[PDB]
């Protein structure tokens, strides 16, 4: 009897340390306002000693569970979209479920870089509709511990955060996920990467510190590919939901870079004014950006029935996706 | 579309065959020690230059060809792995790229030894929701994470990939009849790698050993995993309104032969209905079930009406079971 899913609850969490552009600009020897003019970021949050990825996910998730007024037994599945799990084994999701007291919930990690959340949303929707039970979806990242401070292009963008949504089963049609498009382009696999620690170059004694840290090979190629991926996926989910950009109530792009948000907005003819923008205070926390923005915009103005959200993201991989969601 | 079908099966291993004798000699063991305690006889390990995505690609490609499916037809690739090529990006986009799946999304799932059952459950949900084919690969190179001095893990773990092509099917009362996915984080520390994640990032001056698996209490892991596989199996059987006697083939995760026997015993299922690949292929985490599916399908093609009981437990703790009807 389940025909759709609903975003029944929202949440987000950051570590407490607020890092202004001025601190980073000092470390990298750039004049004042460099970061804000080129990225739209004004400050970001970075994790501190003691802060764990699963604990950050836990705070966002608890906020979303309480927002939904859902009992913790009712969560059948927890999807944790992250690139930065506590350990390389086991995944962080079973610990997140445990910390939240979700005793009947399965749990698994999804690694889809900055696109991870949209994949998890899509797969969760298919679970809710197939099984008629609720799913908790958390995206969270502590990228700060992966930042190469000497690499200006990445050290100025990436941030730590978590966002969470509780999806519940709904009997009605023509609502929920109207369309979804998940893409990949592995020719760009090498554009955003960590060299060491996977199976191709396991972490070894005496490795170059920087080999454990993120690198962005071609910031301009990455910009072009990501804009194309977000535009093209957005475009086809709009057509499949039979909506136009003028019909979207809120546009929630991945918060990669304000200039990319602008590029996609322009390409689709979507007002900036309908576009949720959280990069100014929260930076680029990869897969976490879209659910943190959803929590923020819902906090500002509760999502009203009939509103349409366009969610889109692109990330390392390359990966990309878009979702048309009707409240 | 009302169901999914496993339209193709595939598996792959690296080229280095490792007999028990070599691991027993390294560890100062008596002959037959590994086989007595695990039922493993030999395992495949990666060689230098082998990559997880390449291994996954060989299994995936065998499954795509087995499905007689146009590469254009794959809308989504799910890669269940614990051992991606790199910590960033995920390996799934590279895997999809080398297989020529130009219309496929791609993402890694990390569910330890349960990953394939989560992937299958989530892929089946996708197929039935969107009416498009999904490629599900599970692959691991655990050999590069084995602490060779730790007997409990060095004698078990192995490298493999297995793949299943799931295609949309119009008819009801077949395919995935029921699925049950569980987690128990109170056992999270039992199977762990200390360094490398965000809790203890890998740094200059680290042990390197700290980058490798440790099993802190094999006996406790054993008990918890037998319980999780048993309970999930019972509940998928109840939901599918089947008894164990109705199951044509039982395909548990190949962790350890004593564990396959204990799970069989709890569920009342005969060893003769149980697929057992651990003797030649070892414990390759989430890869075991699809590798075994490919093997058993090679021995005897899956016939319509046959019912498969799939079940696994792993680090997390995680677990799951699936009832599938051909
Ligand atoms: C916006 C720009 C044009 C520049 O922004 P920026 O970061 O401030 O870059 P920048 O390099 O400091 O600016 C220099 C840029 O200005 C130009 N330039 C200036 N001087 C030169 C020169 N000597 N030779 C050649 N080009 C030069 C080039 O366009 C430079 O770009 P580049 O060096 O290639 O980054 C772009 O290059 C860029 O960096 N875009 C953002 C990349 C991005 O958004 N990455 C994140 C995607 S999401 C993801 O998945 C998250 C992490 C993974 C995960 O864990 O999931
Ligand atoms: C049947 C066995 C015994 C298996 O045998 P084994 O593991 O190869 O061997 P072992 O446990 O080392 O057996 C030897 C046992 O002899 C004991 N022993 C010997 N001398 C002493 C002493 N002086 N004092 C105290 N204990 C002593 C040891 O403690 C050993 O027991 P233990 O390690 O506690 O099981 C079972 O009890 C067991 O250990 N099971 C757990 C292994 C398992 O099932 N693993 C797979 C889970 S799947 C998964 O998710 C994969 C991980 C990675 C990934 O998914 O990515």
């Amino acid at each position: 009897q389940t025909r759709s899913s609903r975003m029944a609850g929202f949440g987000h969490a950051v570590p407490a340390r607020c890092v202004d552009n001025a601190e980073i600009e000092a470390s990298l020897g750039l004049e004042a306002g460099w970061i804000e003019r080129r990225t739209g970021i004004r400050s970001r949050y970075w994790a501190e000693a003691g802060d764990t990825l699963s604990g950050l996910a836990e705070r966002a998730g608890r906020m979303a569970l309480e927002d939904a007024k859902i009992n913790a037994d009712d969560i059948a599945l927890t999807l944790l979209a992250t690139s930065t799990p506590d350990h390389l084994l086991p995944p962080s999701a079973p610990l997140l479920a445990h910390r939240l007291g979700l005793t009947r919930s399965g749990a698994i990690d999804l690694a889809g870089a900055s696109s991870g959340f949209l994949y998890a949303l899509t797969l969760a929707d298919g679970f809710v509709r197939t099984y008629g039970r609720a799913v908790l979806v958390v995206a969270a990242n502590i990228l700060s511990r992966r930042i190469n401070p000497a690499e200006r292009a990445s050290a100025v963008l990436f941030a730590d955060a978590a966002g969470a949504v509780v999806l519940t089963p709904c009997p009605e049609v023509k609502r929920g996920v109207l369309s979804a498009d998940l893409v990949a382009d592995g020719s760009g696999y090498d554009l955003i990467q960590i060299a060491a620690g996977g199976s191709s170059q396991p972490f070894s004694a005496g490795m170059i510190a920087e080999d454990a840290l993120m690198t962005m090979r071609d910031g301009r190629e990455v910009f072009s590919r990501a804009v194309a991926l977000m535009t093209n996926t957005s475009q086809r989910v709009l057509h499949e939901a039979e909506l136009t950009a003028a019909d979207i109530s809120r546009f929630v792009p991945h918060q990669a870079n304000a200039r990319m948000s602008d590029a996609v907005c322009g390409n689709l003819g979507i007002e900036r004014e309908k576009t949720v923008r959280t990069i100014g205070s929260f930076g680029n926390s990869s897969a976490a950006t879209i659910p943190l923005s959803l929590s923020i915009t819902n906090a500002e103005r509760p999502l009203a029935g009939g509103e349409t959200l366009l969610l889109t993201a692109a990330g390392a991989g390359m990966t990309g996706g878009a979702v048309v969601y009707r409240v």
